[PDB]
């Protein structure tokens, strides 16, 4: 029987058989009061005793969020829902630790992606028995809100104030500073790692003066807060703030009125009126996200980074082959996870409008004019990678190597991979390719788990990738230094080193999508 | 009607179509005496007037060789064996001008494969009328004696000195020298192209003093001197002239006597003999080839190589993905063009028997230790890939990496590429890849020829490589420079950079095979 003693009470966990060993697990425990009522889009506030043996032995209800139901029945989508209840009351996390209890051990915290508007830890591929179990570290991971109720914004005003989803993140990490070592963790080793939304939240927490002592080292998997869907404007918050009122009979003439009205609404109606506050939305809307609010973000990020106003600390980046494939099927004219999707001309300029709501014609053309000139216009599966293309490397690739390009440039060593290994077991049809969210499961090590159907291949891949992430984490290098393997480079301006992640064997390689970038990065921002 | 005055008389040559233009070909004109009777096993002895018009309008004879018969019909094996009579009366070139005439064209000089026991000029992947079409270079190819006719050494005795196919080669490039501004020429810009020994052959002219002014640039496709079939050394030189004298029963005391016997032996019961002049041989053996003459080679090549004594010129060296496979359906047990040649590990074992004839049994489980650990034991065409591989790497990938890398180090300008394209006409099955000979057809430009059958995207990839090349001839540089093409850097020791070849994108890469090469070029010298 394991009890914790917490600053704020004792915690009971459960044990777990992994892999012939034992890992504890201390699931959904509370780190903030929970933000209902009188709370409802306010920062979180901190949590008092209870005393009490709090169990911690199941995962907690997930925050409230719409969910994916475009293809009931189908694991490739579903695989990415809630799976507990949704609550306001969804404030937790989780533990998992090594036993015995380890030392002083180096702890890794996830924070999940979903667009800001969706996710939470409980998630199959975000368990962490295996990283605590393989390498003995400690994972957290944390419930934080999202949606307007995680990121509705009215600027300057302590009512809704913006980003209290990633001041949930933030409040998490100080548990985690307080807490920690009574679990066998060294709060002074911590690495933030996280996915597409969560990655674009770790690499915001390394430009937060207020999380710069929370933490020692990042990895940002799929997403930096400079991808064009990661940071609203402070006009776009304003209108989506007052659309949502007017949607739900809110509109006020005094806004701390519109706010107090909001907080009487049901969680449902505000969720279904969510997907509305704007005029033309994409499969990669984020309608409330994080925003320059002058508390948790103190200027526009895009300077703060340009100008080297961030924690100088190492960080560990990447982006897989087919980032843009997912979203095609959300929406794109011709596109179906059903069939090989080889869409036309005329359908390739029609999803450009889906992506690129507007985007003045020239600027669609521009993009049309770029990724076009086939070589050669034989290829009948020219049209369907060419969209695909522009999406993942709009959206993803090239934010990720521009953040990486500006990171290093203030002297820090950068490491980074690009991943391009598609799972054996994929849901999803093969022109999909390596898609966005499937190196997660490798990085958690579940194809460790040989009961579970992943090749030989595969477990190897994955043993290697949580060695690499460890190192990274423990000791600031993402080496595998046993095994005669491919020694992982610093990314630095000039050279642009990059590791290729793969079953056969690891390439260093230079300068990824060296031409499609220097589009989207220094023309595109027409 | 086309005339062209030589130093030795006129020659009549030929006018041809090529893409909706013209190109002169003079094919067959003679370069030195017939080297029959009296004039068997020695030198090329210099050619006199004929006054007269020769008509150059045909192919002239190839030089004696024994024939590939393993696949007959088979046109993946026969593309290779000759498609003139054979004759001792072999002594020919062909050149091919553009039309019309040039003024002072760069010249290409392309120096055959075969292992120095076959090969001819007259082969259709050596046609040079796309070259001299699309690039406005003039191409010429010479016959030179193959087999011991070509190579049979009487170490220091005139009657038999060694090295006389690499002579003719020589005598062919005075006569470009001598009479190459009549076709319209330029004499000083002159680059030596060839493939596996013609590239052998290349590697010597640039140790050859007297081939210093025959030429200024060298290309060289997977081959170079230092290969560890391409140097027969004076033991076994000596042993096998003397094998193949017992077998003529040409045995003598008199060493002097030995040569005047094989010269009044007919030119069949030579090659019938060649085969047996060695105890074991292997699918990779070259029975009679280049030796330390003290005449074109001065002193064992690897000295010369290492201690920089060689012409200080640009070279342009590369390699294919796949060169060992095509040797292992030549005797591998288990191994079948047709079939998928799955073999087991006792297997793998024997064919390292087959090519590594002797070879301790510990140098044998030294190259299966460094080949066979696999990640992971799981794949079928593990030991299959394994054999390939071995037999590439050590006979062509890594001598020519360790060439361009001792080259280069003198302070010249080296380039280096993988091949990784596979024929889309390809004869041979799957499994064997990019095999070693199928580049050639890229570099000469059948897939210019759309009435072809090659894809769209081959069609690209040869235009490109053939501008490549020309422009590595003409300006000592392989640049395609108004396409966006990827830019080809030097190779130097250090960095190790290279150019793959293929038809989606070409990479700039590091370091080709560097495990593996490692292996061959420091251990296994067992
Ligand atoms: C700010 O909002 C308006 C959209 O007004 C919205 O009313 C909301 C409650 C919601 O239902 C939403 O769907 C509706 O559009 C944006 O201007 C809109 O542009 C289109 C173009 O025809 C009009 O049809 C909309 O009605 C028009 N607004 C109106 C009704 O006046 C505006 O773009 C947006 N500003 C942004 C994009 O930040
Ligand atoms: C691949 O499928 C897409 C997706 O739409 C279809 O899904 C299919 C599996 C099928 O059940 C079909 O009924 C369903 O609508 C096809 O795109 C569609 O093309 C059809 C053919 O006319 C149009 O009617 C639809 O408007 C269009 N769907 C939309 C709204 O995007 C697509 O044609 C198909 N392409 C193939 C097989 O290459
Ligand atoms: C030099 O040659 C001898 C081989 O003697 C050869 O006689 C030739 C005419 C030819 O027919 C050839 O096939 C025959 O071998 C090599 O030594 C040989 O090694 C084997 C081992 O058993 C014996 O069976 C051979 O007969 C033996 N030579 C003899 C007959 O005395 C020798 O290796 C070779 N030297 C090298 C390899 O350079
Ligand atoms: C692939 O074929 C090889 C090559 O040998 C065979 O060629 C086949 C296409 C067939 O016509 C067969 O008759 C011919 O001998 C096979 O290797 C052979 O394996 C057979 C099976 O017993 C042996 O009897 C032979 O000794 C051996 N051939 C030699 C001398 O190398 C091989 O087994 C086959 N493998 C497959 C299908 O994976
Ligand atoms: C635990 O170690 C503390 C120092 O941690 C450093 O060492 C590594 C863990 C590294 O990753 C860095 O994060 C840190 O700088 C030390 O001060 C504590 O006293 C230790 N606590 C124990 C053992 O109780
Ligand atoms: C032909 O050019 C001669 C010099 O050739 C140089 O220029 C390039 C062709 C280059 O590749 C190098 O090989 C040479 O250094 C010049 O001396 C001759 O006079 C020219 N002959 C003519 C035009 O008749
Ligand atoms: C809390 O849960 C544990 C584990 O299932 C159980 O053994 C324990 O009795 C519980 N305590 C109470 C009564 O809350
Ligand atoms: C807006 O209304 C709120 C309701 O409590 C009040 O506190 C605030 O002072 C008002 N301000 C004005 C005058 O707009
Ligand atoms: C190293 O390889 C061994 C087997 O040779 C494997 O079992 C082990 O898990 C590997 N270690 C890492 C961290 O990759
Ligand atoms: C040489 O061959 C040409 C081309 O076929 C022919 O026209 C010419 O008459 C021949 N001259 C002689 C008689 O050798
Ligand atoms: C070897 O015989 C040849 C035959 O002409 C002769 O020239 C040479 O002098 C002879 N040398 C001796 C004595 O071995
Ligand atoms: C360059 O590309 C064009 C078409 O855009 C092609 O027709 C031409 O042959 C290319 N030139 C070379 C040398 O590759
Ligand atoms: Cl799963
Ligand atoms: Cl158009
Ligand atoms: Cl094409
Ligand atoms: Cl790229
Ligand atoms: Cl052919
Ligand atoms: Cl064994
Ligand atoms: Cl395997
Ligand atoms: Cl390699
Ligand atoms: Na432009």
């Amino acid at each position: 029987d394991i009890i914790i003693a917490t600053k704020n009470g004792k915690v009971r966990g459960m044990q777990l058989t992994v892999f012939g060993g034992t890992v504890t697990a201390f699931l959904g425990i509370p780190y903030a009061q929970p933000p209902l009522g009188r709370l409802r889009f306010k920062k979180p506030q901190s949590l008092t005793k209870w005393t009490d043996i709090w169990n911690a032995t199941k995962y907690a209800n997930s925050c409230c969020q719409n969910i994916d139901q475009s293809f009931p029945g189908f694991h490739g989508s579903e695989m990415w829902n809630p799976n507990t209840d949704l609550s306001e009351d969804c404030l937790y996390l989780n533990v998992w630790i090594p036993a015995p209890k380890p030392k002083n051990a180096t702890v890794l915290i996830w924070i999940y992606g979903g667009g800001f508007q969706t996710g939470t830890s409980s998630l199959h591929v975000y368990d962490g028995k295996f990283l605590a179990r393989v390498e003995r570290v400690i994972v957290v991971s944390m419930n934080y809100r999202v949606g307007a109720l995680g990121f509705l914004a009215l600027p300057g005003n302590p009512e809704a104030p913006g980003n209290m989803g990633l001041f949930d993140q933030q409040l998490a990490l100080q548990w985690v500073q307080k807490n920690i070592a009574a679990f066998g963790g060294n709060p002074k080793s911590v690495t933030l790692f996280g996915e597409s939304a969560g990655a674009a939240s770790v690499s915001l927490h390394l430009l937060s003066p207020g999380s710069h002592s929370l933490f020692t080292r990042a990895i940002l998997q799929s997403g930096s807060f400079n991808a064009p869907w990661a940071v609203t404007s402070l006009y776009e918050a304003r209108n989506r703030t007052l659309n949502l009122a007017k949607l739900t009979g809110c509109s006020r003439e005094n806004e701390t009125e519109i706010i107090k009205c909001l907080r009487n609404k049901d969680p449902q109606e505000i969720l279904l009126n969510e997907a509305f506050v704007v005029p033309y939305g994409t499969p990669l809307s984020v309608n409330f996200g994080p925003t320059v609010d002058g508390d948790f973000l103190t200027d526009m990020p895009d300077i703060l980074l340009e100008l080297g106003q961030f924690k100088k600390t190492q960080i560990l980046v990447g982006v897989n082959k087919d980032e843009g494939t997912a979203f095609l099927v959300y929406g794109a004219p011709g596109f179906s996870k059903d069939n090989n999707s080889i869409i036309t001309r005329k359908e390739f300029q029609e999803g450009l409008k889906i992506f690129f709501p507007g985007v003045s014609e020239f600027g669609k053309e521009s993009i049309l004019f770029h990724y076009t000139d086939w070589v050669d216009d034989q290829r009948p599966e020219n049209y369907r990678e060419a969209l695909g293309d522009v999406v993942g490397d709009y959206n993803f690739i090239c934010p990720a190597l521009e953040f990486t390009k500006k990171f290093s440039e203030w002297g820090n060593n950068a490491f980074f991979y690009y991943f391009e290994h598609r799972s054996s077991k994929l849901p999803w049809p093969e022109w999909m390719g390596v898609m966005h969210g499937y190196e997660i499961e490798f990085v958690f090590g579940l194809p460790l788990e040989r009961r579970d159907q992943y090749t030989k291949a595969e477990e190897i891949l994955s043993r290697s990738i949580v060695k690499r992430w460890a190192n990274f984490a423990k000791y600031g290098n993402p080496q595998e230094t046993q095994n005669n393997s491919t020694s992982w480079p610093v990314f630095k301006s000039t050279e642009q080193k990059y590791l290729t992640l793969n079953t056969e064997s690891t390439r260093i390689m230079t300068k990824l999508r060296a031409q499609q970038c220097r589009f989207w990065t220094s023309f595109f921002p027409v």
